[PDB]
């Protein structure tokens, strides 16, 4: 029922411009399209066998795992300003239970828990 929302108050519009390029960079390395990703972010959560590997590619980019992608969460909060921590936190009611196999799978567990946990504040990542 919720719409997606995201403007120049919630969404830093610093992180911002540095998100798109670190997509950008991921999403042509999962060779992934930007319609596959928007589709996920402003359309809704469908299950394209790149998308999931370009999330994990993420992780990976981001550099926030350990040596085999386990996703540090420890670090996952020291990475983030206290702002999105909050938010992280919250979000945090409904996921923590990646349901896959590998990476890939995995890092879609989380993003389709991220999004499903409160879709209102979700927006590209």
């Amino acid at each position: 029922d919720v719409t997606p929302r995201r403007d120049a108050e919630y969404p830093p519009p610093e992180l911002l411009e540095a998100l798109k390029p670190l997509h950008d960079i991921c999403a042509k390395k999962t060779g992934v399209t930007d319609e596959a990703i928007i589709e996920f972010s402003d359309g809704k959560i469908h299950e394209d066998e790149k998308l999931k590997c370009y999330m994990n590619c993420l992780f990976h980019e981001a550099k926030v795992v350990d040596d085999n992608g386990d996703v540090h969460l420890e670090k996952l909060r020291d990475s983030l300003p206290n702002s999105m921590h909050d938010i992280a936190m919250h979000m945090g009611k409904r996921c923590l239970y990646p349901e896959g196999e590998n990476l890939c799978e995995k890092a879609f567990w989380l993003h389709k828990c991220w999004k499903q946990a409160d879709p209102k504040h979700y927006f590209l990542v």
